């Protein structure tokens, strides 16, 4: 198995959203990942590409034998991932303390939205809920409209799976000097708050307000926003630095002397109207051409179905073909121990086989 | 120094965006982080809480002495972070090959948007540019409007700094076997693409379309979206699973018999009209009460300024106070080697004093 995490052994108790994602990335980077699902759900080779780089086994964890088989896996592993509500693994007899008896070296990684304790800790929830409570969701969207969810990228993945990964891998490093595992408590409401630390920094220096649509990076700034083009497609402009901003104006054909200052916020509506008219006068592809090799920070906004046709994407092999279609290659990339292309979701294998394999 | 990364030594070539965010989190978790800025840059103690858990030092890397003091720090460190365009560290004589000659244990961490090669590798950009090229930005916002940037959360941080962190820490694990460092190439265009791997999976199985605002998780579903309340504030609804959805309906006072099926997408206009009118009939804090302790997946949409009053936030200490504003405590959390509260930004330190200490 190629990648820096060759020889890492991971047991994943099947769940949804962040835990599978973290498991995936571990797998991507060459960890040996064994996913325990319940026999009721698994039937067929799974067509969820998020289950790439896995061995799937079934086991009724509520049975004596299913529990037993699972504790045998965990005894042989470096990391356990679970994404259930607090208390769930404990009642299965798979809680931290039961695991520490069979393996004091285990990294015990708990992925929740609300955390291990506190008043919301038993509430069901999804991404949109976790980001609503800590200020993030309120800050996203246009000012005249209700907030819009940024898919499930910020709570589940950015502020979720990624912090679970950082914790699993930091704990493995700590283990090298201590000889011992420990519990990683990754809550999406926490991770996503660190994810957005820059806004909390800016609010304290009076450089970010709670008004939606009125900030440098939320779409309020005319030089950091999307613009509709003559063909109804979009460009993105991200020209924060005055040098880049100047370059954009020149390529739009706009004389900086006729315009309000870049950062005079009271005249942003006026500046935006001038840029809107300019961008609207040619199609997206025209602007992509005009600004190629430029520091103007103007890029075409591609839909998923167009990404395979973009030279920069193709030539760096950001994607590989599978399946129905394209999927992202592992990230990040490593010079010496490089990841390989992901292995598609495997047939269900028997849990005893795995134990043989793992002695 | 508290936390799981106690003992880890980090050199950070001062940049913007993902690089400092990654360096912050390493510091947050106990790493010993030393940040080399240019002198034509630092003018007192920093106002920027992202530079917490750091020692700051000054050095003209274009001079011979600067270069050599920097190579001395790097010789004694576990990790280097740089987020300049490709070729900047090479031309400075701090490239990977040069560092490899003074410390072959080094994790050499390169944070870019476009990557180390290819047609766009030299173009300036920010978060919005990197997520524009890989399909992400186009998927964010209402169907009746142009795409809206999800702040800089998805390219800079989720798909940038966090992938840099994973790379660094994965390479440290690998170094346990090999006794050798290596280069980590973290590009925002790649990391953000793995961040959205779900949508690429669903797209393949016909469960996600390229039409903005017409999917289960983008605002198209009436049961996964925000709703304006009587007071003009908002709640979030995330009631995907039928049992949570049924719990939401009961709290709203709508009988299921009077509504279209939850997932009959052809009747989503009617369903949205019904939910819209119901949520609009009381204020946000009403709904927050009704649904607390519930599996209805209805939560108040709080503004930054109100977060510090939310019981669940207060009690788990998600935030700490510092310099006229709250900031987030480190994440994730560790049972035995807990992180401590972050140290504020300090006055600059002498690069010699650091080499000594090390
Ligand atoms: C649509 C998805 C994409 C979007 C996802 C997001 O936006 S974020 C993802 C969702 N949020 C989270 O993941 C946060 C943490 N998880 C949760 O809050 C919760 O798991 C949930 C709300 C998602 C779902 O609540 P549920 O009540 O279904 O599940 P819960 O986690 O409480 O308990 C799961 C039950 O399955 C049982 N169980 C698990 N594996 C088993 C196995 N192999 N064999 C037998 N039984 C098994 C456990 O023993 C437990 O039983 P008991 O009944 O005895 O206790
Ligand atoms: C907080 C602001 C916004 C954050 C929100 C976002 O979306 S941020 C995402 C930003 N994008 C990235 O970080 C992606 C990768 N980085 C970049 O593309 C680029 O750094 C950039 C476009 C941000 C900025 O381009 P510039 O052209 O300013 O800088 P570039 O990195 O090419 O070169 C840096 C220059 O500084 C010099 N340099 C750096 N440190 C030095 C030191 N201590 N003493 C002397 N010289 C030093 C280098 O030698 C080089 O100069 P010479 O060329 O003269 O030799």
């Amino acid at each position: 198995m190629a990648g820096p995490l060759s020889g890492l052994r991971v047991v994943e108790l099947a769940g949804i959203g962040p835990g599978p994602h973290a498991a995936m990335i571990l797998g991507d980077l060459g960890a040996d990942v064994v996913r325990i699902d319940r026999p009721s759900s698994v039937d067929g080779i799974s067509r969820d590409a998020m289950l790439r780089n896995r061995r799937i086994v079934t086991a009724d964890l509520k049975s004596d034998q299913g529990l037993e088989l699972a504790l045998k896996l965990i005894a042989k592993a470096d990391v356990l991932i679970e994404g259930y509500r607090p208390g769930v693994t404990e009642r299965l007899g798979l809680g931290p303390e039961e695991c520490a008896k069979v393996n004091d070296r285990l990294i015990y990684a708990r992925m929740t939205g609300w955390g291990q304790t506190g008043p919301r800790s038993q509430q069901a929830g999804h991404d949109i809920n976790y980001i609503s409570l800590n200020g993030i969701l309120h800050a996203i969207g246009r000012g005249d409209e209700r907030p819009v969810p940024p898919l499930n990228l910020v709570g589940d993945f950015g502020g979720g799976s990624m912090f679970l990964l950082v914790g699993i891998l930091a704990a493995l490093w700590e283990r090298q000097s201590s000889g011992k595992g420990q519990v990683v408590d990754a809550a999406m409401v926490d991770g996503s708050s660190v994810l957005i630390q820059m806004m909390w920094a800016m609010r304290a220096t009076g450089m970010w307000t709670d008004t939606r649509g009125a900030n440098m990076l939320d779409g309020g700034a005319p030089y950091y926003d999307t613009y509709e083009c003559a063909d109804g497609r979009y460009v993105a402009v991200g020209a924060i630095e005055p040098q880049f901003y100047a370059a954009m104006l020149a390529g739009l054909g706009l004389d900086a002397a006729e315009l309000p200052p870049q950062n005079d916020r009271a005249r942003w509506p006026e500046l935006r109207a001038l840029l809107t008219e300019a961008f609207a006068s040619h199609d997206r592809d025209h602007w992509g051409a005009v600004f190629a090799n430029s520091d103007a920070c103007v890029t075409p906004v591609l839909a998923f179905g167009e990404v395979h046709n973009e030279p920069h994407i193709i030539e760096r092999n950001t994607f590989y073909e599978a399946n129905g279609g394209w999927q992202p290659m592992p990230a990040p990339r490593f010079s010496r121990t490089a990841s390989s292309q992901p292995r598609p979701p495997a047939a269900t294998i028997d849990i005893e086989a795995v134990l043989t394999d793992w002695d």
